[PDB]
């Protein structure tokens, strides 16, 4: 399956996460925060190591 | 780590980019739906298809 539909999907993901957080009173750098790790925690897995 | 930082570093600066928008009127899932396409269009291009 193409590595791009996937990681979409788990923006589309990131983004309700956020979303609720937002819901909740979170301040949204604190949000961010956490989720940048995430998705450098993703990239970092299923791409491979750029030049 | 300098793909990798210089990936963490961009979307740091998204964040900010995303709050600017938000202290300007706009709704984070509108500002959303444009940001997943600029984040999945910086890793198709800076990182190698995944084999």
């Amino acid at each position: 399956e193409d590595p791009n539909l996937l990681f979409q999907s788990y923006l589309d993901n990131v983004g309700v996460q956020i979303v609720r957080q937002m819901r909740s009173g979170e301040r949204f750098l604190k949000i961010w925060s956490q989720t940048v790790e995430e998705i450098v925690s993703y990239v970092t897995v299923n791409f491979p190591n750029p030049p």
